[PDB]
């Protein structure tokens, strides 16, 4: 087939990484799971978290940078949706770093299972 | 006394709060540990993580908005802060709100205990 | 009034702590939230983990222990409470110690907001 | 080569599950790193979490049970390993299932990255 595609069902869950700084290893890296192409947060169906490894260029072993939980998905005692509260799967992960390297982030759907995503974090 | 003072040290620990937008109830907070005073970032001694809690005024209970891990502190295989990685204990909350409330931060020092810090969220 | 009583909403959500083991200093403390005394787990209404900090005799500070997300709430892609997996807000948290002291338990219903539970931890 | 061994190394890290009880869908489930062979808890070198992953046969997607963090590694004011507090990193998953299925989980070492463990759940 001529014609090249892709699953919408696994885009809107994909963690996708977006180095916004990175001048002298202060680092700045944004994670969120369908940015402007969205996936639901209903009381019955969200992202519940996000994670962030990172692991430098000559370094044998990978490091979390840090994980970020999104608690609220509209439950209130008044039923499911009610709340008016609801938390953005978007993260960021600002660290320090002497190396360039890889970065890997994971996100979970409490519905559609566990997601990952890659990206170069090169030092400019 | 009479003297009134500031503790330094315990600016240095408060999680602070930071509204960032409120537009038409997409609210984005940061919130950070040793803003205006440094605070240590060693394998021996840093800050593990922020909550945050938000409480529109008319909920009875408050909610978790969520919670984010600063897991990197430079320990390698070659010993205390030698992996040249720390994640800089600062995190933004992404949510959507219906009503303004308040907001209430948790922190966490693994030396120097358990932090509180609060804002009003005023959804404009 | 001669007859005392206590809310029964309230006790389904205490976060009720029970040293198991303190031979030596080995400590294995158990928390649970509505133990025999129920408190519902559905994709609506959960506890959604539970957390235990740790004060030693003579310590300025206290020491979080460890904390147990209990993540999973039935739901599935066929809707809620179909998934057929229930995580139950029991947790155990086995750790070291040198002193006796307190220990103080804290929980999340995610529509009855956070509560809080204390006990004494003395080395047998 | 020839010669096949076993990695020491390997098994001091791998997170071992053990099933407790699964009796008619009151599951408990015990997770451990350094089971048979000791992994250090230091300020400096410690297991960090443990979490656990549960998939039900029939189920096209896994579900997180829980995570369980470990939180203490001997940090005090007076310096490093002088709190006399360390978690132990082992965890209790309860849960209630209704299938039987497949067990998956992984732990997470500061300096030694991360790693993944399997199990058969046989709800008999
Ligand atoms: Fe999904
Ligand atoms: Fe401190
Ligand atoms: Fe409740
Ligand atoms: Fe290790």
């Amino acid at each position: 087939e001529l014609f090249q595609t892709a699953d919408w069902k696994k885009v809107k869950h994909v963690p996708v990484i977006e180095v916004l700084r990175a001048e002298g290893g202060v680092v700045e890296v944004k994670v969120s799971v369908g940015k402007e192409i969205p996936h639901p947060n209903t009381t019955e169906h969200h992202i519940a978290w996000i994670e962030l490894v990172f692991q430098p260029e000559g370094s044998k072993f990978p490091y979390v940078v840090g994980r970020a939980e999104f608690a609220a998905h509209g439950a209130s005692v008044d039923g499911p949706n009610t709340s008016g509260v609801y938390t953005d799967p978007v993260a960021v992960f600002a660290f320090k770093a002497e190396k360039s390297g890889k970065l890997t982030a994971f996100s979970y759907c409490n519905i559609h299972g566990l997601w990952m995503g890659e990206a170069t974090l090169s030092l400019e």
